[PDB]
């Protein structure tokens, strides 16, 4: 009865410990979600195996095939018991899997190279010298596509039409584009990742502005799972013990480089 | 099949409309939670009657008698079908009722009279000229009592034995105390209330510093309620439509007096 935990290699949530690539078991991994998994398992009393999601995806339903990929798919199709990862709680997902209460809050935020004269989304939408974009298939893009806020609608119209593309294939590519673009590119991404990258060498990026929206990460289990209730109370307990904030501080700031 | 909704009279969540003392029905009430109930009801397809919690309490279990008071009491003792109110999601409550995903995020924050030279909790912790405190019974006090964080334990050491007492019996008392103390008292309270009060005449208080913790308000239903699932999905849907942010803006800022 070892619980299969699906997760995704994403710093600082889940990372290969230095020189552990040829070792085995859960002990290979470190990070915020590894710490959280250990605490969840301790409090619900189960043994578990951390497994990295095969396709490296979080979880979206293919428009055409209607098949769920990523961690959500591993839960929906019965290949994992629990997903402990920075998995956003969303309507479409909650329709097919169960989420705990959020263990971390976040929102959409702007990443700039230090010195870029931009302080807000409004600032970006007013000008054209600084290009801006987001992940090509992501939550951020969808936020802008659906938004009725004038400023965000203005940004969406600029982004959808800009040429060559302002969208990027991965977060790493978004960050590289900010870093290499001499202040002429800003990247819109989850605040949690923005604040992480701000603490990494070469310390040349900054988070600016308030968050544009408000969402949370949750631990996910298959519908009807007998683990769901326990995991949920465990998340609330860990929050009340200050453990979630302690873990955030540890992996973002105590281990920070700036 | 009219759903009985319990709530509590707390601005700007639920308020008596001006001069409506002698009027009847749902129409007497206005506010953020009144607007939210109307959305939840519409999206889940039910008719409802708003009632104000009998005993004016949120929901605590009497340590001795183990009886639940307030809105939690009304769900668990069968007097109301759903609570839509600024009810914090906590471990002890989630053991006896179900919570929706949070519709609003919040945390402990600092309220000062404008002009007071304090910018953060750490600032407060390093001095004694400005007294500071919290509701004498409630989440905030317990947060500080429990906290292993240096600055917070230091503040708890101070408040525990402060004289005259730094604690206040109600929230209006805490606010009044800030307002009347000529800059010599700071009040620790929910960030949502802090930012509401900041927009209310006489516009003489200020919210300072980041939040000291993170919590959420959720809609509460009894275990096994036939409403739980739909309400949870409605809350996610409203957040994604941008409606929860639109509501917060409406009741805090659009109707603000400052
Ligand atoms: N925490 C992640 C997530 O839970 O998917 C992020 O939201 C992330 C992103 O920023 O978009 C990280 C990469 C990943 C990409 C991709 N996700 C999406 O396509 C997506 C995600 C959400 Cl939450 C959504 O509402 C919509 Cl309309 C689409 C993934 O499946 O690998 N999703
Ligand atoms: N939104 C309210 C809540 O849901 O009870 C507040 O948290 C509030 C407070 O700030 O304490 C407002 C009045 C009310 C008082 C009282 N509740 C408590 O005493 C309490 C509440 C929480 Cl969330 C908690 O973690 C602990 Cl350890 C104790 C009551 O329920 O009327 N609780
Ligand atoms: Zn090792
Ligand atoms: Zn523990
Ligand atoms: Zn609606």
């Amino acid at each position: 009865k070892t619980v299969v935990v699906t997760t995704i290699l994403e710093s600082p949530y889940v990372m290969m410990k230095k020189n552990h690539e040829m070792l085995e078991g859960n002990e290979r991994y470190e990070g915020y979600c590894v710490d959280l998994a250990a605490e969840i398992a301790k409090h619900c009393g189960f043994k578990y195996k951390l497994t990295i999601v095969g396709d490296g995806k979080y979880g979206a339903r293919d428009a055409d095939t209607k098949i769920w990929n990523g961690m959500v798919g591993e839960l929906v199709y019965g290949k994992a018991d629990i997903a402990i990862a920075p998995l956003t709680i969303t309507l479409v997902r909650e329709e097919v899997i169960d989420f705990s209460k959020p263990f971390m809050s976040l929102g959409i935020s702007i990443m700039i190279k230090k010195g870029t004269p931009i302080e807000s989304a409004e600032d970006l939408s007013k000008q054209t010298e600084i290009a801006y974009g987001t992940l090509d298939s992501g939550s951020t893009k969808e936020f802008f596509r659906r938004s009725k806020i004038a400023v965000f609608d203005k940004m969406w119209t600029y982004m959808r039409s800009a040429e060559p593309s302002v969208f990027v294939r991965t977060t790493a590519e978004g960050v590289a584009r900010v870093r290499k673009s001499k202040g002429k590119y800003a990247y819109l991404l989850e605040s949690t990742m923005n604040e992480y990258i701000e603490q990494r060498k070469p310390c040349d990026t900054m988070k600016v502005g308030g968050n544009l929206d408000s969402k949370g990460y949750g631990i996910a289990t298959p519908k009807g799972s007998s683990l769901g209730n326990a995991v949920n109370l465990a998340v609330l307990k860990l929050n009340e013990q200050g453990l979630l904030d302690k873990l955030k501080n540890k992996w973002w700031y105590d281990k920070g480089e700036c």
